[PDB]
């Protein structure tokens, strides 16, 4: 039996660094023989705003918008809009998600944030109750890969950004934990813009090496103390 | 004399309860003489891509791409697109910025995400050097309201999502710290849509309190003890 994985891509840019590791995973989970898809969130103009366009068919409640609620029930209903139960399906299949991104402001950039928020519905990631370790993407494998403008020292608890763990929360343990994922230690790739030819080479190949044993690697603890130390 | 205010407002329905906890602050600092501008995200149908369209005319480098160094340039050539230069000039003028949003995993919502990205751009909101305490917002006050669906029993360290203060960290740290601002405490309405309507009422009231005194108040340290201790 084989792996299906889903590359979420979020770059303007293919020429970027970005665009860079995002082949190279292509490349290499390819050649093992995975399944490979790539939302390319940019290239798809993917809409990144929660609205009541979500919903293709009768807004349960129409005089008090409810996004939470009316995603929810259109979620049960089969009734949301292509563009997400598009990703669903892509999401539903795969037995890993990687996401690709730089760094901006301390997260996603917000078309990523907007996947997040429209495509991980109720009924669909979670429930209430069903999320953490009872999260309804149990069983599947998420993973950041992600780049820097600041320097792994500046991300250092001495440094002046504090321990690049800090950011990591609210997207490994408050989004991929809490649908149930498995998280696998994040891929950062500190600085490239800084770095030297050879040095971005060398972080290009760090990444597809670590892909080779990709199957083989155990998820991080996804709590408090691996993000916070204490 | 006076203070000028900005309520940056990320919330589909005016009839939510973010919707009321944004008319009470429009209401009571209108009563206390402030100057106020509400941005309403979803009703300006706010772009949240970070796109080349960011940059009006010709780019410095069409071939590659890089969003950071042509929104840097473009905005000390004043061809920035006039939607992130009119919120540019809002928040130029402001002397407290307000955020009124729900938490969309464990952080705003991509709309709200977008302005961040786009508006807060090198040369606005900070330049190298220039960041942290030396940051081009320096001088400016900045609050966070958010409003949950978890209790505030779940965002304690032992409850199921942890402290509330870890959650805060990229938004007051890596972003608000980061151009300069001073950060008020966060306002976080817990749950209004398991609370009695007295209850929602109540945590009305009491926004509607502290804005009375928002002026007296000091700054939180924003360190990573503040967000991480202790
Ligand atoms: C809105 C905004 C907010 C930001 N917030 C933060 C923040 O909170 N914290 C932070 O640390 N940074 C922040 N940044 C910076 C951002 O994270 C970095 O600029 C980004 O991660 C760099 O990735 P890139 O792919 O765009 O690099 P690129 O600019 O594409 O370039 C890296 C270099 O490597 C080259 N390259 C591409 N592919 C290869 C390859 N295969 N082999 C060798 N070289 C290659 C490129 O041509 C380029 O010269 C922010 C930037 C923006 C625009
Ligand atoms: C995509 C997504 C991701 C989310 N992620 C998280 C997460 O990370 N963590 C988390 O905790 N939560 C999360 N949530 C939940 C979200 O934070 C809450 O649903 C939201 O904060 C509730 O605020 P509201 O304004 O929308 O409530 P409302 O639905 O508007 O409900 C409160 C009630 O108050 C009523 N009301 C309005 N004004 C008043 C007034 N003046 N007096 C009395 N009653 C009034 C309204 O009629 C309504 O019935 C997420 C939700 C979504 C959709
Ligand atoms: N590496 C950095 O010094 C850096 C660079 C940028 N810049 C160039 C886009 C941003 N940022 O925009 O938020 C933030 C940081 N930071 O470390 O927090
Ligand atoms: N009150 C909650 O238990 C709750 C509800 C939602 N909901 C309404 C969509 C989300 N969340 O979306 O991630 C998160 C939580 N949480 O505590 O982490
Ligand atoms: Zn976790
Ligand atoms: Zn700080």
């Amino acid at each position: 039996a084989g792996k299906k994985v889903l590359i979420v891509y979020a770059h303007q840019e293919p020429k970027s660094f970005n665009g860079s590791l995002k082949n190279v995973a292509v490349d290499e989970l390819s050649r093992q023989g995975c399944t490979v898809t790539v939302s390319d969130l940019y290239a798809m103009n993917f809409e990144p705003r929660a609205t009541d366009k979500d919903i293709t068919g009768t807004l349960s409640n129409p005089e008090v918008f409810n996004y939470g609620v009316e995603t929810h029930e259109a979620y049960k209903q089969r009734s949301l809009a292509s563009d997400i139960t598009d990703e669903q399906k892509k999401v539903r299949e795969a037995d890993l998600v990687i996401f690709q991104f730089p760094l901006y402001w301390f997260s996603v950039p917000a078309i990523l944030k907007g996947w997040m928020d429209r495509v991980l519905c109720q009924g669909f990631a979670f429930d209430i109750p069903g999320f953490y370790d009872s999260g309804l993407l149990q069983g599947k494998l998420a993973l950041l890969s992600v780049t820097t403008g600041g320097t792994a020292e500046m991300y250092t608890k001495t440094g002046v950004n504090g321990d690049s763990r800090y950011f990591l929360w609210p997207l490994q343990h408050g989004t991929l934990h809490f649908c149930g994922f498995k998280v696998l230690a994040p891929q950062i790739s500190f600085a490239p813009e800084i770095a030297s030819e050879e040095e971005r080479k060398g972080m290009v190949a760090a990444w597809s090496q670590r892909l080779q044993t990709i199957w083989k690697e155990e998820p991080i603890p996804c709590t408090a103390h691996w993000h916070f130390g204490q």
